[PDB]
């Protein structure tokens, strides 16, 4: 386990309410960046941390089937996470980006009501 940065915590505070928004804020801007950005590999790793950390900590939250945000996010984050590893550092297609934007919109919207 040689891997381990000095910093701790991708950004989540453990609160499902803000945590959902935190990963969304990072993901929206992450995919927004230009495919010509040098932080293409770095930004992917950062977001990947939020993705894994988000479901990992909230894995036992409900395992989906109760919260629209968690259920929707589970698939959205998993789908997008696969894109980076599936192709690597390649940029996410514009089609997926547009669809993902809505996915996150629905997730943050659910937080307001607190499904």
């Amino acid at each position: 386990g040689p891997l381990g940065s000095c910093d701790s915590g991708t950004g989540l505070t453990g609160n499902y309410s803000q945590d959902t928004l935190t990963v969304i804020a990072t993901l929206r801007e992450a995919i927004d960046l230009p495919q010509d950005a040098p932080n293409r590999q770095e930004v992917q790793d950062t977001a990947r941390g939020q993705i894994n950390d988000y479901i990992s900590r909230y894995r036992r939250k409900g395992d989906a089937g109760g919260l629209k945000s968690f259920t929707t996010m589970q698939t959205a984050l998993n789908s997008l996470a696969g894109y980076y590893t599936s192709y690597g550092a390649r940029p996410i297609p514009e089609k997926l980006k547009k669809r993902l934007q809505l996915e996150f919109t629905q997730a943050e919207r659910s937080i307001e009501r607190g499904v």
